């Protein structure tokens, strides 16, 4: 049953993996490290991730699971999936390490970033991997173009989904452009349909291409998304919890909604009435995934029996309360009981 395990050390990281894998050589590293490899099982060139200390505190060692549950389940032309996952500990006694397997991506959207014609067929496909996605009530959360991946025949998957530092979202960074404004200010509970503004703020990059709002703090890019979309109404006023999030919004002279033609010249006007459907400021009334798929736009594309949703998931771990080593042991049963593709 078990393979056989080799060691080595790369870059100052001890690697010990099976046979199958060969040809490690060093791509990227706080989360952990990685390796391109040739799989020789599958033929695949893939990406090994050893994780960085996995089970150091009770949040690491239930961030370690939630990554793992979350790429076991995830079975999607247009999603990320999980090759294998693997330790070389014989027992729960001796576990320590976790290992895991995807194909190698090779570039992004960001490197690309196009007729009419590609963006039609990229954002497609985004959206088809959001029904899926969205269909298991999981939220991706980080949607931007350095995490989706594509190829030479422009085939795209989504990945790194969320599983972030105040730090990291401040100031002129590409991390907060693709934020809903309700999340990146926290004016409410959020919900599936912050992943839709994201993909509208991508789908306006790929026909303009320029950032849609750039800003250079979250209250410069509050005032461009309020510039475009208009100011609030009392009906989504009353919908921010937060009592001086409100007062800070009604400090602003208000603001109509501005007129897509002419801030998209010259885009198709289906693609134009798409983005006044994704960038909706009231959340509620955003178009979902599973709607944008049979707007008129994707009518090349769309197909209602090639658009598949997924298995049920059951996220009630997420509000129970474990030690260290009861999340680790259910890491554990998780490695032990994987089951490759096909
Ligand atoms: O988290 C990362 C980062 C990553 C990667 C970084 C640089 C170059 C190429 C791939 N691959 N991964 C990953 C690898 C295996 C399973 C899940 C995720
Ligand atoms: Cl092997
Ligand atoms: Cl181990
Ligand atoms: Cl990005
Ligand atoms: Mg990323």
């Amino acid at each position: 049953e078990r393979p056989t395990f080799y060691r080595q050390e790369l870059n100052k990281t001890i690697w010990e993996v099976p046979e199958r894998y060969q040809n490690l050589s060093p791509v990227g590293s706080a989360y952990g490290s990685v390796c391109a490899a040739f799989d020789t099982k599958t033929g695949h060139r893939v990406a090994v991730k050893k994780l960085s200390r996995p089970f150091q505190s009770i949040i690491h060692a239930k961030r370690t699971y939630r990554e793992l549950r979350l790429l076991k389940h995830m079975k999607h032309e247009n999603v990320i999936g999980l090759l294998d996952v693997f330790t070389p500990a014989r027992s729960l006694e001796e576990f320590n390490d976790v290992y895991l397997v995807t194909h190698l991506m090779g570039a992004d959207l960001n490197n690309i970033v196009l007729t009419d014609d590609h963006v039609q067929f990229l954002i497609y496909q985004i959206l088809r991997g959001l029904k899926y996605i969205h269909s298991a009530d999981i939220i991706h959360r980080d949607l931007k173009p350095s995490n989706l991946a594509v190829n030479e025949d422009c085939e795209l998957k989504i990945l790194d989904f969320g599983l972030h530092t105040d730090d990291e979202m401040t100031g002129y960074v590409a991390t907060r452009w693709y934020r809903a404004p309700e999340i990146m200010l926290n004016w409410m509970h959020y919900n599936q349909t912050v992943d839709i503004w994201s993909v509208g703020c991508i789908m306006a990059e790929l026909l303009t291409g320029r950032t849609l709002f750039p800003g250079t703090d979250h209250i410069d890019q509050l005032k461009l998304i309020l510039r475009l979309v208009g100011t609030p109404g009392a009906e989504l006023l009353k919908k921010i919890s937060s009592e001086s999030a409100r007062n800070y919004i009604q400090s602003l002279a208000q603001m109509p909604k501005m007129n897509f033609a002419n801030v998209f010249i010259g885009a198709n006007p289906l693609a134009v009435d798409l983005l006044e459907k994704m960038l909706v400021l009231d959340s509620d009334k955003r178009i979902t995934a599973a709607q944008a798929l049979a707007h008129a736009y994707f009518a090349q594309y769309h197909d209602p029996d090639d658009e598949p949703v997924a298995d049920p998931y059951d996220q009630s771990f997420e509000s129970r309360d474990l030690l260290i080593d009861e999340w680790k042991s259910l890491t554990y049963d998780e490695v032990i009981s994987f089951v490759p593709p096909p």
